[PDB]
DNA sequence: TGCGTTCTAGAATATTCGCGG
DNA sequence: ACCGCGAATATTCTAGAACGC
C-alpha cells in the first residue's frame, strides 16, 4: 500500500485529528471539517506540504470522488476494512 | 547465517543499542532512531563503513523492506525495515534469510 | 534566495547553494572552481537540505545530482563534479540536462 | 562461486503549476 | 476562487554494476 493512501487511512481513523477529518456516519466516506486548518496544521504532519489542491490532486490519483464541510468517496476506502486499500491502484 | 545477519540481530537485540537501533514495539520490525549517530558511532564497530547507505543496500539485498512512516511530513525520525524472517524471539527464522546474489 | 528561473529549481538551488558566501561553512566551489564540495555530509543534510528542499536526506540530494549528470570526484568532504556546472560560468547551467529513464 | 562497499540508475509515487472551462 | 487533468520535476525506495576480497 502506497504511502498517501496509509496516511489517508491513519488521518480519517484517528480520533485526536477527528476534529479537522473524520469517517462519515456510514463509515463509506470521509468527512475534511474545515479545509482551511486540515490544509494549514493537519497536511504537513504527514505530507511534505501544506497544500489542499495537492491533497486533492492525490485524490483524483487515487480514484476519489467528491460527494455532494466537504466529502470524499471510493469504493476500496471505508471504515474497519484496511484489508480492501490494496485494490487501490493510482492513476499512471 | 552470514555475517551481516548476525550483526544485524544482535544490534537489533542487544538493549544498550536501543538508543540508536531496536525492536518495534510489535517485534516484527526494527527501527533505526537516530540514523546520524547510528551510522557514525554504531556501524564502524561492527562493518568496515560508517554509511548508512551501505547498510541500507545491504538491508535490501537480504530482503528487507522499507516500512512507511506515518507521521513524517515537514531531531530527525525513525527508520523501520521489515523482513519476514526477522522477528522478535524467533531467531531460528534467520537461516531463512538468502541474500540476493548479484 | 535561488534566482535561475530559467533552470530546474535544483540546478538554481544547487548554484545558489555553492555560490552563496554564508552556506560555505556547508558547501562551497572547490579551490579551482571544476567541482563543489559538502564539507560536513550530516550538518548539511540536517541544517541546510531542509531550509531548501522537502527533504533532510543526502540520498535525495545525491540522487538529483546524478540524475542530472554529476559524478562523485573519487570522514571528510564529498566532492561532486559537472562539466557544465563551474564557477564564473552560470551561463552554462542551461546545459545541464536531466536524465531520462 | 558468494559477500561487502560504493556509486549510479529504474521505477513508482509525490508536489507543483497551468490550462480550459 | 473552483475542477479535472496533463506535464515537469522532486522524492523515495530498491536495484544494477563495478570492484575488492
Ligand atoms: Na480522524
Ligand atoms: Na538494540
Ligand atoms: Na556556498
Amino acid at each position: 500500500v502506497p504511502a498517501f493512501l496509509s496516511k489517508l487511512w491513519t488521518l480519517v481513523e484517528e480520533t485526536h485529528t477527528n476534529e479537522f477529518i473524520t469517517w462519515s456516519q456510514n463509515g463509506q466516506s470521509f468527512l475534511v471539517l474545515d479545509e482551511q486548518r486540515f490544509a494549514k496544521e493537519i497536511l504537513p504532519k504527514y505530507f511534505k506540504h501544506n497544500n489542499m489542491a495537492s491533497f486533492v490532486r492525490q485524490l483524483n490519483m487515487y480514484g476519489f470522488r467528491k460527494v455532494v464541510p466537504v466529502e470524499f468517496q471510493h469504493p476500496y476506502f471505508k471504515q474497519g476494512q484496511d484489508d480492501l486499500l490494496e485494490n487501490i491502484k493510482r492513476k499512471v
